């Protein structure tokens, strides 16, 4: 189950114990990095010149002389082997050692080991995260967890730039870092150093960038200032920005000259990369020659970013060398998933998958863009670092298992049940999807046809949606009673009750379909209509972020399967009992065409596409109205008028005045009320 999957594997079919007397090779000459994971392995057991022998090194160390010809000549690539008579942990280099050790730890099982033949390095130079999305940034505590997670499955990079952090972006980013921030991140540079990750820091200024010297000698002092902190890694950002930071002469002059006036003076730098100001193809210019201008002066030492044909994108090998073909050099791959700032309310737990695994020699790194729930980002992280390292074997569904096993073991069928039905992303403006509760789709469509025309429906699926619905209660419950992972739990528990209350609604509602008598009909109506508040009040409540407030959960199959089923045997029952039941599928305590009212935070909102009036709950303090292409009263009779002001957007203040209806009546698409709470 070894991830990543090595690039040479024998295995024997015998097992060794790990020995209970041993003899140290080369603990004073190798990776103190690795030396540290191997003694806590075999801690408790007794060392001593007697017993087996186990020999760790890095190439040229007189420890691992004898397997010279066995170790790659790869950067970071070891050499592993495990048999009746010795161990051999022999690296490339000192990456290559530390990451022996990873792939040891995996293979020791109930103190036994297999014997095994393990030559192994990676197909991309640079795998890891890029932390560089809208919203709330990491805690600092879930950036030591995460610092620690890349090192166990051999990510080397990791770029921090939060576009939300002030220090980082607009305004300050002249400014050095606080002492209380300052040494947050030397605490989390001295982490990635013992777990072999390179710390990128980043910097995005060219919102105000000035290309004079007063801006150039300002960044190179806060690099300086960021170098004394521990930093050996660098990037300078030009994404999502307009005026003149867009220019590509000033852009690669100011690379090429942090290069030669900073990372050629200093002894120890690694890592220098820039993303662009056109960073994927659909959004280039063609009469244009940004990327040309960049391939040309850009020094060859310095990386270029990349997210592919779009902002959101899976990368193919039409796609990569239209880009390498103009940079004139391998792509930086940026990879935006599971990145969720722009749907935030949805968890992308899904696997990874879309990307061409045979193009690794023509990208210089891959790192992925995730949530703004850092141990939710794991699951697609894990596979990402599968992925990057092996693509050639790389196994979308067993990894997203794997991953799913490792994150929690305590109850990972649990979250795998939980996963399944939270993947999808609903409608965007990118227009960007994925699979969703794809196991029980056949059925539910099966079901759902035959009900909707008179004709009978299998007992299988409609038993198949009676065992997910109860499946889906039982790990709901589980989950939000797990401590195994506390952060994990805190960061899903809002999903996790919507996710519970989609199932019992589920429930419901198939007891309406077998519906016996007419009041056990009524007693499961009323039941879901309850169940609908419910549903209401937690998107009320719940993650109110200020960009898509609320959750939503099991959006692609299992909530249009209950709405639809709903509204059909209501309307059936109207039609045998001459009844008025109301069809409706989503609560709104608010009233009045067919389009539905919503709120978000303060707003009431009509959807987008004598005359018609909406009516409140209740009386609120009135903000604000805007409509895009006459009155408002408290009581309903008694109107009064306010005028518009125009610049499509019309606009008009409410100073407070006491409201509960709004008209627009005949004078000459949205339509928003703000209020006050
Ligand atoms: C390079 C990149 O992806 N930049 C940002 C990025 N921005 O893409 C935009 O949506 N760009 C944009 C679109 C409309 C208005 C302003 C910027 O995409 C990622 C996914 O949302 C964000 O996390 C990134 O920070
Ligand atoms: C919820 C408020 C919001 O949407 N913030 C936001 N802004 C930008 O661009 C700001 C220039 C953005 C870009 C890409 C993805 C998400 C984003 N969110
Ligand atoms: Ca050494």
């Amino acid at each position: 189950s070894l991830q990543p999957p090595p690039q040479q594997l024998i295995v024997q079919n015998k097992t060794i114990d790990l020995p209970a007397v041993y003899q140290l090779n080369g603990g004073e000459e190798a990776n103190p990095h690795a030396v540290k994971v191997l003694k806590e392995l075999l801690s408790g057991k007794q060392s001593s010149k007697k017993g087996m022998l186990i020999s760790i090194g890095e190439k040229g160390d007189k420890s691992v002389r004898k397997y010279s010809r066995q170790i790659p000549d790869h950067k970071e690539g070891y050499y592993l082997s495990v048999n009746e008579k010795e161990i051999v942990l022999a690296g490339n280099d000192e990456r290559g050692t530390y990451y022996a050790l990873q792939t040891f730890a995996q293979l020791l099982k109930d103190g036994k080991l297999p014997e095994v033949e393990i030559k192994d390095y990676p197909s991309v130079r640079y795998r890891g995260v890029v932390e560089g999305f809208y919203g709330t940034p990491w805690s600092h505590q879930a950036r030591l967890s995460q610092l620690k997670f890349y090192g166990k499955n051999k990510m080397n990079t990791y770029i921090y730039g939060p576009k939300d952090d002030p220090y980082h972006s607009a305004p300050n980013w002249r400014l050095p870092y606080p002492d209380k921030e300052a040494a947050q991140l030397q605490e989390l540079v001295a982490v990635a150093n013992e777990n072999e990750v390179d710390f990128v820091w980043a910097i995005h200024p060219g919102q105000d960038i000035k290309w004079n010297k007063e801006d150039r000698d300002l960044l190179l002092a806060k690099f300086e200032k960021m170098y004394q902190l521990g930093v050996r890694s660098f990037a300078v950002f030009f994404d999502d920005i307009s005026g003149e930071g867009t220019n590509p002469q000033k852009q690669a002059e100011l690379l090429n000259y942090i290069d030669e006036k900073f990372a050629q003076v200093k002894p120890d730098i690694n890592q220098l990369v820039m993303c662009p100001t056109e960073y994927n193809k659909s959004w280039s210019n063609p009469n244009g020659n940004y990327l040309t201008t960049l391939g040309d002066k850009l020094n060859p030492s310095i990386q270029i970013m990349w997210t592919g044909d779009r902002v959101i994108s899976d990368i193919t090998r039409d796609g990569i060398s239209w880009i390498n073909e103009r940079i004139k050099r391998p792509a930086y791959i940026w990879w935006n998933f599971p990145v969720s700032d722009y749907v935030r309310d949805h968890l992308l737990l899904g696997p990874v998958y879309g990307n061409d695994t045979t193009i690794a020699k023509e990208m210089s790194g891959f790192v992925t863009n995730p949530m703004e729930h850092a141990e939710s980002s794991k699951i697609a992280i894990y596979s990402v670092a599968s992925y990057a390292w092996n693509p050639a074997k790389y196994d979308t569904w067993q990894t997203w298992k794997d991953a799913i096993r490792t994150i929690l073991p305590s109850a990972a069928e649990e979250l795998e049940s939980f996963a399944m039905h939270n993947s999808d992303l609903g409608p965007n403006g990118h227009g960007y999807r994925r699979e969703e509760s794809m196991d029980i789709q056949p059925a539910a469509e099966r079901f759902l046809k035959a009900f909707k025309e008179g004709k009978n429906y299998d007992k299988a699926d409609f038993e198949t949606l009676q065992y997910t619905f109860e499946r889906m209660k039982e790990s709901a419950d589980i989950l939000l009673m797990n401590t195994e992972n506390k952060p994990l739990i805190v960061e899903i528990t809002p999903w996790v009750h919507q996710f519970k209350l989609t199932a019992e609604m589920g429930e419901e509602v198939l007891k309406m379909v077998e519906g016996r008598n007419e009041s056990y009909f009524l007693r499961k109506y009323n039941h879901v209509k309850a169940l609908q508040q419910q549903m209401f009040y937690i998107d009320q409540t719940s993650n109110q972020n200020p960009c898509q407030p609320g959750v939503k959960t099991a959006t692609r199959v299992i909530k249009p399967l209950i709405d639809r089923t709903f509204a059909t045997v209501v309307k059936f029952f109207n039609q045998k009992f001459n009844a008025h039941l109301d069809a409706t599928t989503d609560y709104m305590p608010h009233k009045m065409k067919n389009l539905p009212l919503q709120v978000k935070a303060n707003r009431v909102l009509i959807s987008p596409a004598g005359n018609s009036e909406i009516e409140l709950d209740a009386i609120y303090p009135g903000e604000n109205i805007q409509i895009n292409f006459l009155e408002i009263s408290t009581d309903g009779k008694e109107w009064k008028t306010v005028d518009l002001k125009q610049k499509s957007r019309l606009s008009a203040g409410l100073q407070k005045a006491p409201v509960k209806f709004v008209r627009f009546t005949v004078s000459d698409r949205q339509f928003v009320l703000t209020i006050e709470k």
